[PDB]
């Protein structure tokens, strides 16, 4: 159900990105590097649990999750969260609870390449991924 999902990613394509940053509070020093940072996101299985590594000159993150069970999450931002992933559609549905706030990571396969949508408040980010072999 997750496999063309997995293997190594690299950003190609941003929008919006410095406002879903600025929607969840994150100071101008860290988004200006943010906005010059192309993460390397690298998604693999072994059986039910899926570990997904962000990997970049500034910041790296790592979770690791079973489909459809809550984990807890520590945001690069240093939001402390709970978190479920989850296929939706396809799509694979990242869902964070922190607050009483929400905010959705939801990556899609398009010709090939991995669309990530990032949703918080009213702030719509579309980043674009695309394999590497
Ligand atoms: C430093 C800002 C962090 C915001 C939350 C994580 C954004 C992930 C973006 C990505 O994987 O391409």
């Amino acid at each position: 159900m997750v496999d063309a999902f997995l293997g190594t990613w690299k950003l190609v394509d941003s929008k919006n990105f410095d406002d879903y940053m600025k929607s969840l509070g994150v100071g101008f020093a860290t988004r200006q590097v943010a906005s010059m940072t192309k993460p390397t996101t690298i998604i693999e299985k072994n059986g039910d649990i899926l570990t997904l590594k962000t990997h970049s000159t500034f910041k790296n993150t790592e979770i690791s999750f079973k489909l459809g069970v809550e984990f807890d999450e520590t945001t690069a931002d240093d939001r402390k969260v709970k978190s479920i992933v989850t296929l939706d559609g396809g799509k694979l549905v990242h869902l964070q609870k922190w607050d009483g706030q929400e905010t959705t990571l939801v990556r899609e396969l398009i010709d090939g390449k991995l669309i990530l949508t990032l949703t918080h408040g009213t702030a719509v980010c579309t980043r674009t991924y695309e394999k590497e072999a």
